[PDB]
């Protein structure tokens, strides 16, 4: 199980300056909106440049985003549900090798084994390196988008008067160069600072994210919330003018437009547990993987049995045939506070009240909510003859569950459960 290239090496672990601080601008300072084609650009020039070390490395931190992802999701569908469910691996894996980046010894050594990383109590090539950790999973947000846009943008909200630590925010880049700090009172009141954040993340982001918070504190100093945007324009397949009968519910159903495509693709059926998958390559590495109960009676049984579980065994590479796949436009929308997901794996006080945070800033800050919010979207992008007597059509007219796949990594990007697409 060597993670070898994720610890500290003996050359930097054999390698002082006072930290230097700054206070982030205020919330509702104007802002240049964020250019998502340069942050492709640059995730791109990233992957071009990758040695087969790094190559090697994503591989690691894959496995551990993977796991993890499992677990959290787990805790996400106890927590609930009519909307369903996303959550993105990565995205969130990162967003902890963040904080400890900012974590001291206590912390320190809870959040990495959270994160999987055995630790050995004295020694220090048995610690994470953040830095290396964030570039490798740099790596795996690369490989994921060479058409394909991936952005994540990080908001670094803290109460006025908390000073940041400039090199810590700067360990952070590899993660996101679209990383924001900004100040806000988060003690006046949390609707309307609520309010506040929304709507600087829609300036920038031009994303609008549906984003109820669940409560909020009013005695915290510091929130840390990821913004990811997945958007798939997918090969072969076009929209279909006007709305088509999704089944929602025993007693309820709604009209939405499906996008369609003829195709090669890889599809099976599982006997041991009753449901089938359909595979979608979405380019050259990165494939789609559809999900779909015999009956939707149990889809929360196949879900526990696939997702919540760490092998991928269920994934299988039969022969390719003619399929013409029929599902929804997704607009998908989801957000999740991390915070009650340690909650729910009984780990409240990791980063709680105790938590030790001192490289973050001048004083050891509150953490407030840790918020991922995603927007997942599938849409036409722009084979054999139309009407082929061989073509058997999968369609998804019901809940099914989806999953995003990158083979060179091994990374699980993004996967989830569609109840409604609106």
């Amino acid at each position: 199980h060597p993670f070898h290239l994720l610890y500290y090496s003996k050359s930097t672990c054999a390698q002082t300056l006072p930290e230097p601080t700054f206070e982030p601008v205020p919330i509702q300072a104007k802002t240049s909106p964020v250019d998502e084609k340069t942050l492709r650009d640059k995730l791109v020039l990233a992957t071009e440049k990758l040695e087969a070390e790094d190559r090697q490395r994503a591989a690691q931190v894959a496995m551990i985003a993977n796991f993890v992802g499992f677990r959290m999701y787990k805790m996400l569908s106890e927590a609930r549900v009519a909307s369903g469910a996303v959550l993105s691996p990565p995205a969130l894996f990162g967003t902890l090798v963040s904080f400890y980046l900012g974590s001291l010894d206590p912390t320190a050594s809870q959040l990495q084994v959270l994160l999987g990383v055995p630790v050995k109590e004295g020694d220090c090539t048995s610690r994470l390196d953040g830095h290396k950790v964030l570039t490798a999973l740099q790596a795996v947000q690369g490989l994921l988008v060479t058409p394909l846009l991936q952005s994540t943008v990080v908001g670094l909200f803290t109460a006025p008067g908390l000073r940041l630590k400039q090199p810590f925010v700067e360990s952070l880049g590899p993660f996101t160069p679209a990383i924001f700090p900004r100040s806000l009172d988060l003690s006046t009141d949390p609707v309307l600072a609520a309010q506040k954040i929304n709507r600087f993340v829609q300036a920038v982001t031009g994303w609008k994210m549906n984003l109820p918070l669940e409560g909020v504190s009013t005695d915290s100093t510091l929130f840390f919330n990821t913004y990811v945007h997945f958007q798939g324009k997918m090969r072969g397949f076009s929209q279909l003018t006007g709305l088509h009968e999704f089944w929602v519910d025993n007693s309820t159903s709604v009209s939405v437009p499906m996008l369609s495509g003829t195709g090669n693709f890889q599809h099976w059926s599982d006997a041991q547990n009753n449901f089938s998958v359909t595979r979608v390559p979405l380019g050259e590495s990165v494939t789609l993987l559809l999900i779909q109960p015999q009956c939707a009676s149990d889809l929360d049984r196949v879900e526990v049995l696939v997702f919540q579980h760490d092998f991928l065994t269920w994934i299988k590479n039969p022969p390719p045939r003619a399929i013409r796949l029929t599902l929804p436009q997704l607009e998908i929308r989801g957000s999740y506070n991390l915070q009650d997901l340690l909650a729910q794996a009984k780990l409240s006080t990791l980063l709680g009240a105790e938590a030790n945070l001192g490289k973050m800033g001048d004083t050891n800050p509150r953490v407030g909510e840790v918020l991922n919010s995603i927007l997942l979207e599938l849409q036409a992008g722009e084979a054999q003859q139309p009407g082929s007597p061989e073509v058997l059509d999968v369609t998804l007219s019901s809940p099914f569950l989806f999953a995003i796949y990158e083979r060179d990594s091994g990374a699980l990007h993004f996967l989830g459960r569609v109840d409604n697409p609106q």
